[PDB]
């Protein structure tokens, strides 16, 4: 058995499919980040496919390490992301060809079902609390909200006010009923982070994800010794040292590795494993498409200290088994088909690729600002 | 093109400028920090002019160097501050022979334009309300205030509570609308310290600058941990070793380098730059001159952690392009003219130096009191 | 305002890249990006870039520099900081020929006159190696690099280690202290063998090990460090300045080699070597190969105090695309300050896209037991 | 109260400057800051503080000292501490001249009957350097000081290692452990060679290495000390006791030299020599060239029960504005306790005046590569 073939596929959102093919007709599919640097990550994917044509796909250990340490240096942002979607198709190819779903090949389920949280949004105090209610109706309790109530930084006793009112406002709707967690982005400046998390600490969010960009861990545990409320955070880290750091440092009880960034299956298990070892929970972070949040969920059914898991709920275009992925309870049941799970509607993904389309935000003072999302 | 002459001018408030001739026709202008010793910082202007008469003004990074290290011990604050005030003057130099401002050599701008506070005093509370609602009206809502209600020190729990309730009644005038920093000098004793910061909590300021003054970096770190509000400082401080064991120890999150103080242009771009690598917004502090705070927008419009500029509004009676430094919204523009963007009137820097003109404070028993201004 | 047009990138021969940063008053810079081994996701790396750069103004080089590194994705890295390395020292380029004068003038003017050199040094045997360092030695060298092990592979046995040492003893006995020499490793020593190696090294007393192993945690140089009297050199595999910050903290490096076209080029590496100042290390930067890249080190090395040698790769080849040669010549080991404005190259324009046409495109090195070694420099 | 009336400073020959401190009383004290290099900045500071002084009661040395210190201006540096230690050193002179007595006696009295002393040695060979260690020899010495390098520059080769030794080894050969010496660096030795030059003189056995590099961190001298079993002297670089907390906290200093004339004086020595008791050092101030702060020194030594060694510059030349030499002769490379009231130094005032009209005044040495040392004591 041999790998033929690596094919991209930029599709409509802000999502681009890999496909690998092997000579026995098996196909794998894989997932990478991209947002924003999209021709770099595809042809990053079609550089180390130079390691891949020709090889055993069964060799996923070989193949990771051969892309991340044999032909360049250690990978960063864009490497990370490229072998992480080419990592995922290696375990949809294996999973394949041995009719299992991945995590039957990772030691089998620690888990029957895994809770999941949904990013909600709004304009208005009013907007949020609206969508949180419909979701409620269909079974979820727990919430991911932006923290930040209009487009820029918190600078101000009246930017973090402004802020923490739009929280009063939610949680007075619902009371303990529910949780959510608020998510900052690191748009808060230095000298506002622990005023504002001391203000929101009556409305009790679950978490607060990325207060500010930290470039030393010792921060997060200097904002976690002031605050009761859980600091959560790891979507911008790639290596197992990035991660390491942080937890050595403490102040992190909810890490959030990436699938799609942090080099896929084989190395999110590791972290995953890593985490186990320090006091600290874990929910894999996921908005991204259906072959991601598939691998995600191999880690969670895998790992005993998995305890979230975001989905941003569209992800259900390109994928013929969207049952698999129901929702009970705010509940997902583990993956059913063997591989990842997903049945790629491969000529949807095929035309949809012929079509192809982020800006820079900068503060008052005409400075550039630190990349957030939409 | 060579150096041909150092002057010194002693000046009417607590002011000197000094003047580098060169054989071009070619002037630079700086401006050292001098209060309380005025003489000896000029005859250190005078012995280091010794390394600079008939030498290339280009070479600012070996006239630096030269400065610094090679003749004498390395400097403390005398000899940092007349550093300083030569490097500023060499920087005019190079600007002027290239004809462009001085941030224009350093990379380019950062940002557009810079965002200023102001110092407002007043016996009475109701006085220092009076000058921040004028300021306000003006387009300022950025505020530096002192501290200390009375002169002396911060001892007991009445001192402390006649101080709370100055900010008390200054905060109700404005809620959240403005925001204003307290400066209280090092002028409170150790036992007080916490207890203070805790008093001011509700009352939100942005920053507290300088609560005592440390002997070890340390306490910082431990007055920190204690409180939400951020602890501003730097104005002691002259070395990059200073700056360094206050940066890695922590607790400081608003660091305020002074261009006149800590070696001037070519060092303080240095602390900038290791500023960033800490978790610490930049302020750099300057409440002199037209010359010195000129200096410091450049460092600030090169640097993109620098967020806030102390401004002290008087300094536009030496400058002759006055309008360079105008305020719209509390935000200042870059500066326009070759060099540091000053006009210096010549003339009537000459003749008022040919008039030229701080006392001991102590405590209830007769100790002497650490320095502080008025 | 002046507007940047144009980027173009140009593929050359001995796997080097050129980049090429046009403006609207006609005014061009040229940068350098190192690629090797990632050639084409490096290229693509800076045409994504550019979009921040067409339309803009070219003397804004540090708003610019900030927008390329955390504007409009995560942050630094292999790919993102070579690239950004490339740009910035075509803006610069640029910034000073608008402005008359070179590079280091702008960035606060000479801190010394001329610049000590070092050279690489290779050869199969020692013997060969010898006469190298003897060539260049008549020509006014005295400081070398050389490669730690004899052929590729893994140092993990004693009779590795003893073959590695006794090639380093048969080089020292041709000199004695009359040259000196740094070893680089290239990470490629087994952490068991490495205290063994570094120790057996001392009597022949090489100016630094450079690279020994590869280092997880930065409390390794540390422990190794603590071990022995040899400075050890590290810097080529850091790419940002908190990965410095860590490795300066923990202690350990004696010598920091910071690169110029991967550490995000003239902007951030002289902000590294300020960093370094506060530390007691030398500063020494690796440098790549290309000759516009060599001249953005010299520019940094003009205006750093703590800069103390300066790696360069010269045959005959590195000069085949400059056309003032005279101005990289060397005198005694020493490189003057670059002449012209800007970085001070000359570039031969229509030679470089003439052999842009005719440029091709991964060695992948195992150990015996069929696992990848990582990567080295020896591909 | 007694009244200070008048401050004057006399700028001698040797580079020295002398302090005088007048009273309403008639009682006169002296004092000297140490100026080498900035001569006219310090004797303005002396002047300027001189306003904290006059009127004032001389008696209340704490307040004064504390009023120079804290309460005018920003603390310490360079050269204010150099100015307070001279001021500091006049005013005890007077305290000790109005209570009839020596300085010692007020300081809680002897804690030894007399002090060990050691001399620096110079001459550009070895055999020179020998001859005139042999010269102090037969004069009952058998402690010495050295500098370790034969001539000024910075010691960044093994060439320049193995030159520093060798003549180190030389010395050693004509005594063997008869003698000890302590060799002085100056800072003057590369981060990189400083490990292998330490190592390289332990066959050789100095009594210490002073200055080996000029340590940024503190933690610089902890890594160094546990390379090596020679002890590492520092000290004249800090001015403050919280520069010399920090290195004391950081461990890799066995032997403390705080200079009298420029760590504020007697007052700030007393409490620098007591800091430096509650840690596992040896305290030897480092003593400046002229007679007045000798005197100092010795006030310190004799009553701080951890001073050891004294280090000293006899002749000669040193006694030229002393009256009563005899005073501070030396047996067996011992002194006798000052014997006079105050300091205990009877001034040649006329002989001062004289001097100083007929007195004149910064040497700067650079690398071959045209930037600037770091400024050494050799000038
Ligand atoms: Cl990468
Ligand atoms: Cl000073
Ligand atoms: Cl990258
Ligand atoms: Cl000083
Ligand atoms: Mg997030
Ligand atoms: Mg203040
Ligand atoms: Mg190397
Ligand atoms: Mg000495």
């Amino acid at each position: 058995v041999k790998i033929t073939r690596l094919t991209t596929y930029r599709l409509p959102p802000r999502w681009m499919f890999l496909k690998v093919e092997t000579d026995e007709g098996v196909t794998g599919w894989g997932e990478p980040v991209i947002e924003g640097r999209a021709r770099t990550v595809e042809a990053a994917v079609h550089e180390l496919s130079d390691y891949l044509i020709g090889q055993d796909p069964s060799r996923i250990n070989d193949l990771w390490q051969t892309m991340y340490r044999a032909g360049f240096y250690r990978g960063g942002p864009i490497l990370m992301s490229a072998i992480a979607g080419i990592d995922q198709a290696l375990w949809d190819i294996k999973g394949k060809v041995l009719g299992v779903p991945v995590y039957e090949l990772l030691g089998g389920l620690v888990r029957d079902k895994m809770r999941t949280y949904s990013w909600v949004g709004g304009d208005r105090p009013a907007d949020v609390i609206a969508g949180m209610k419909a979701l409620q109706a269909g079974g979820f309790d727990h919430f991911k909200l932006n923290g930040c109530e209009e487009m820029g930084i918190i600078d101000t006793s009246r930017a973090v006010d402004a802020a923490v009112a739009r929280v009063a406002e939610i949680r007075s709707a619902f009371g303990n009923t529910v949780e959510f967690g608020l998510d900052f982005h690191g748009r808060v400046s230095a000298p506002m982070a622990k005023v504002l998390i001391k203000e929101l600490e009556p409305y009790r969010p679950l978490f607060i994800e990325e207060p500010v960009l930290a470039e030393q861990a010792e921060t997060y545990a200097r904002l976690a010794a002031h605050t009761h409320l859980p600091i959560a955070a790891g979507e911008r880290m790639f290596s197992r040292f990035d991660f390491k750091r942080v937890l050595e440092a403490g102040g992190v009880s909810i890490l959030q590795p990436d699938l799609s960034h942090a080099g896929g299956i084989t190395e999110c298990v590791k972290i995953a494993a890593m985490a186990e070892a320090y006091d600290v929970a874990l929910a894999p972070h996921c908005p991204l498409g259906p072959i991601a949040l598939a691998a995600c969920l191999h880690v969670d059914f895998v790992s005993w200290n998995a305890t979230l898991q975001e989905q941003s709920m569209e992800l259900l275009d390109y994928v013929r088994n969207k049952a698999d992925f129901a929702l009970e309870g705010g509940y997902i049941r583990p993956p059913r088909l063997p591989g990842l799970g997903v049945d790629i509607d491969e000529a949807l993904v095929i035309e949809r690729s012929k079509e192809a389309p982020n800006p820079v935000w900068r503060h008052a003072d005409g400075s550039v600002a630190e990349w957030a999302e939409n």
